[PDB]
């Protein structure tokens, strides 16, 4: 009989023996003394360079590359990332947390500074790699997509008659984008999926990109921009109230109603 | 061989040809105004009551009650919940959608809202239902919890020598559980699981509850307490700078580093 065994049982109790406000302070302590200083020693190279400003709040505005300045300046900052191996070690990790906490605009952007980073790559030939900064973090940005959008799409996803969004990201197949959002979710589980298999350099067919192709079907904006539009007009095929209310909340996210209470018996 | 087909290449490049800075603005316009009165004619009852306060941002410490105030209280609040079922609806949608955007922290504190509620519930001999917004919404908070700690758990669940996070989760089986993050994880996916299969109500043995029992393994608390402390503690035994960064940007989220451009071709 499936139980939780009885040992299991005094560990779980045995929280209230430690737990306290101090221990907590302390907590909270240690680790943002760790973040006072994350590189260390070693933190990317001082240089004039137009990356400075985030080889040290990101704004958006103030950090916005064209496509054809990302084109120019990316190689710039691809050896930067790729000749600093401990730099770009933490960078990742750091990376990997704030694509994880980020809110669902900042995740868009995410998805967008992914994808157009890669392809700029697949532009200038340079590999795709797991110690990449950037592209080692893909399954940051597409667990942070579906955490917030999953109830949103187990509609809409039925709606366009496709996989479910689990199905989706297991199969991981080209042949099944049919729209912007099967194209996210798979691409970034692909690519997810090979950066957890550390191979040295990730296939350009990971992206769905041929021997010598440019990725001419990715426009950098097309993952915010597609999926805010998904957001706004799926709800006129829709009859839900509910699916109504929910792509609406995640596109205007303020708080309104939903938490009731807090309960802590420990500290 | 695998390839994105012709024709949704076109579907994917013809974004550029709606996307634009006003439309956008006009679909925060619509959400946003749907986000304006949400319960539209039907919210909860006006009343005299302690919960009249989150049933019309929520302060956890002015909405702070006991363990002994939940079990006196809370089936007033179930009675709320269940005896109007439109509201209940509409609260629940709203529910997920806060709880898959919520921080760190507040994503812990939902984990025990969710619980104490269940055994609140449980300690009344009331059905445990897939409609409750509380307890329908477990997979959210299971989602958001997920999100954040994966890379984390990786490494913490390999020196417990337990099962991995998705393992976990897909075997649902409670002789998984051997500590905090087993438990947290196994108990919600099985209580999401169950929400998700629509069960008009939902077996006490979901929560590792037996027939006549009362959950004394679980204290309201014990999600927050005990996943701060093994964030805390597991650096102790564990070498990994990078999952020491890990652990320490989760407890200490402040932007330091991470972004690096954003790059929007289309508006
Ligand atoms: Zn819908
Ligand atoms: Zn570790």
């Amino acid at each position: 009989a499936d139980t939780i065994d009885a040992t299991t049982r005094l560990v779980l109790r045995s929280i209230s023996e430690r737990a306290a406000v101090d221990r907590i302070s302390e907590s909270f302590g240690r680790s943002a003394q760790v973040m006072h200083d994350p590189f260390g020693g070693q933190p990317f190279p001082a240089a004039n360079s137009p990356w400075a400003p985030v080889l040290a709040p990101f704004d958006a505005e103030t950090r916005r590359v064209s496509w054809e300045t990302l084109v120019a300046h990316g190689p710039s900052l691809y050896r930067t990332f790729a000749g600093n191996p401990r730099a770009a070690s933490t960078a990742k990790a750091m990376r990997d947390c704030v694509l994880r906490q980020e809110n669902f605009i900042e995740a868009l952007a995410s998805a967008d500074e992914t994808l157009a980073w890669c392809k700029m790559c697949i532009h200038h030939n340079l590999p795709l790699r797991p110690q990449d900064p950037i592209i080692g973090t893909a399954a940051a940005v597409l667990d942070n997509l579906a955490t917030r959008l999953r109830p949103f799409l187990q509609c809409y996803l039925k709606a366009r008659g496709l996989c479910g969004l689990d199905e989706l990201c297991s199969r991981r197949r080209l042949a099944d984008i049919k729209d912007i959002a099967s194209f996210v979710f798979v691409i970034l589980a692909r690519l997810a999926n090979r950066v957890e298999r550390g191979v040295a350099e990730i296939d350009y067919a990971t992206l769905g990109v041929g021997v010598g192709e440019k990725m001419h079907f990715y426009l950098p904006g097309a993952c915010m921009a597609g999926l805010i539009e998904i957001l706004d007009t799926h709800r006129q095929e829709c009859s839900s109230r509910v699916c109504e209310l929910t792509a609406s909340h995640i596109v205007a996210p303020p708080y309104v109603h939903g938490k009731y209470f807090y309960c802590n018996s420990l500290f």
